[PDB]
This record gives C-alpha cells, structure tokens and sequence, in this order.
C-alpha cells in the first residue's frame, strides 16, 4: 500500500530517524483531489497511493472526487479525536504550497484548497530568496505553535519551481502516565564504543506484550489517553536489522500487533524528544512519483496556465517528545522491557490500522 511503499523508500536513507507517511499522502491528495497536477504526472501519483480509479486508466475527473472524499475521509476521522481541562485536536496537519506570488493560479484550484482541504496556500517572491526563507519560516512557526520555530531551508527554486512543507503533530496524554519520583538516569548502550546517560521513566503496569525470537525483536504497546492511539516500541534481543524489516514495510505492523496479549511489565523507556526535518524529493521518485519534481516533465496546470512549475523541495518536519506525562502534554510484574540500547518506535492507529508515525532512534535526545 502506500504506507507501506513510503518507508521502504524513506528508511534505506540511513542515525536518528523520524517520518510521518500519514500526512505526506495528505500533502499529495491535495495535488490529485484539487486538480492541480494534471496528465501523466498527477496520475503517476494516484497509482502510488493505489487508490481504484488509478487501477485501470487515466481517469482526470474521476480520481479528484475520490481523493477529495478518501481525504475528507481520513481528516475528519483524526479531527473528530479531541483530547484535553480544555478540549483539543489530538492530530495537527497543516499543508503548504508555498508559489511564486505573478502566477494567475485558477480560482478552482484556489477555491478548492480553501473550502475542500485543510490546506494552504502561500504567494511569496522567491527572487527574494532571502525575505522568501522567512515567510516560511515564519509559516512552520506559527502552525507549530513555536515547538517547530528555527526551520531554515537552505536553497530556494528559481521561480518557476514550488515548496511543500507538511507539519504534523501529534499531542497527548498517557493513559496511565509515569510517575517522575521514580524516573531517574541510566545508561544507554548506543555501542561497544559509545553510552549515554538519559532520564530513565520506570512503571510496571498491564501492557500488551509480545515477543517474537522468530525474528528477534520484542514488542510492547503502550495505550494514548484517547485509547485509538498506541505507542509501541520494538527492541531487538543488538541484532537491529531485525527489527527494521516491520520500519521499512517488509512486515505489517497490525499482524505483529495482534499477537500481544496482556501482560505484567516492569517498563523503563528514556526520556526524550525527537525532531527530524525530512526532504521527500528523492524518496517520492524512487516510490513512483517522478515527473512531479521535474521541470521539463512537470504537468501542474491546474495552479497556473500561463507559466510551467514543478515541485522543487518536499519538505517534512516533525517533533515527538515524550514526558511521564504523555506526548507533547507537560502490580507484579512479569516481564522485563528494560530499554537502553537503539529501537524502534510508532505512534500506532487502532482504527486505521495503520502507523501514522513511525521513528527509528539510534541516541536518544
């Protein structure tokens, strides 16, 4: 499926990893379901999201209605999860298209970004390339609410070419969280060579085990105050590369979920915080999305008719930091799953059934 095609072009880029293949499909539903990306290049993108009308043939009018509703879908679906003693979103997407400020974009394209998506639309000079960084800078710090300020994007198209930039955020509470009297500093065997210390968060508590010496990574989940979400973290019994095998799509994620029962646990997980800017540009290509980020090849006459554009940089931004509290928020045991050496980590769904989240961490922040 798409997921599971993205993190098998995304994690063979490694070190500390991070990326949310959740909204980068959002990102590019937002290219098909508006009518912006046109032609072989706005195709080439349904087949790799394999929804049904890219199965068979181009099909323009058909596979924007089917985008636009299977996003509509989705958004609502993460929107309508409010957690806390205010409500609040539990996801958090935002969606630029950041474009050269002359270019007549269609009053459909402009109309549909707006009233279809939750997404928008940034006019800015980038002949400015200078005053051009800070508007988005400036955008990624206000969508983040200053967790994700001090984005500053190296290089800059020459005019005809675009921007994405997608940030998503994930806030919430732990359904039972840690006590901090408890969570003091340990070592962390990053190798042989190297160890770390890192603020240990010691609980023991009835938590889905799972343990799978057929590959050789073990598994537990941990439950979000809104119950939908699970964190879950993988650890090998130092082979690593097994483990990564679930990380890269070789292994569905829900298959090994299914087989954690119930269990008692003395867990020890460090604290930490990962952010993680990503460039999906070369990885949107080796996946099947190639005459997008080309200049030659680009068809995206849905924005403009009068100037040819292409997309020059993809670009992602995530922060996950975990507190005793919870993600982003400020009994006998009968297992052991004392984590100190690398894992690997997700931020699962229990109704989509799939890993919004997904973070390979090496050393822990």
């Amino acid at each position: 499926a798409f997921t599971r095609a993205f993190l098998s072009k995304s994690t063979v880029e490694f070190d500390n990893f991070l990326t949310c293949p959740l909204g980068i499909l959002f990102t590019l539903g937002i290219l098909l379901g508006s009518g912006g990306a046109q032609g072989k290049t706005g195709h080439q993108i349904g087949k790799a999201i394999r929804l049904k009308s890219t199965s068979s043939s181009w099909n323009p009018f058909g596979a924007q209605e089917e985008m636009k509703s299977l996003y509509k879908e989705l958004n609502d679906s993460l929107g309508s999860e409010k957690t806390f003693d205010k409500e609040e979103k539990v996801v958090r997407i935002s969606t630029g298209l950041f474009v050269q400020r002359t270019h007549e974009i269609e009053t459909s394209f402009n109309e549909s970004i707006k009233n279809d998506f939750k997404g928008e639309l940034i006019p800015v000079n980038f002949l400015n390339r200078t005053s051009a960084t800070l508007s988005i800078n400036r955008w990624v710090d206000q969508q983040s609410n200053g967790l994700l300020e001090k984005f500053f994007m190296d290089d800059i198209p020459d005019d005809t070419g675009m921007i994405l930039v997608n940030v998503f955020y994930f806030r919430d509470f732990w359904e039972s969280p840690f006590e901090p009297h408890y969570t003091k500093i340990e070592n962390f065997d990053i190798s042989p060579n190297r160890q770390i210390k890192v603020p240990m968060m010691m609980k023991e508590e009835v938590l889905h085990y799972g343990k799978f010496e057929n590959q050789g990574f073990e598994i537990v989940s941990k439950p979000l105050n809104n119950t939908r979400f699970t964190f879950v973290v993988v650890l090998p019994l130092w082979s690593l590369t097994g483990a990564m095998e679930l990380l890269n799509g070789n292994k569905i994620l829900s298959e090994y979920i299914k087989k954690l029962k119930e269990t008692t646990v003395s867990l020890r997980l460090p604290k930490f915080t990962l952010k993680n800017t990503l460039d999906l540009v070369q990885t949107l290509k080796s996946m099947g999305i190639v005459d997008l980020f080309n200049p030659v090849a680009a068809n995206l006459s849905g924005i403009t008719h009068d100037h040819q554009l292409y997309v020059d940089k993809f670009m992602q931004t995530n922060i996950l930091k975990l507190n005793e509290s919870g993600i982003e928020a400020t009994v006998l045991p009968d297992i052991d799953f004392n984590v100190n050496h690398p894992f690997i980590c997700f931020i699962y769904d229990q109704q989509l059934t799939m890993p919004i989240i997904a973070a390979k961490v090496i050393e822990p922040i």
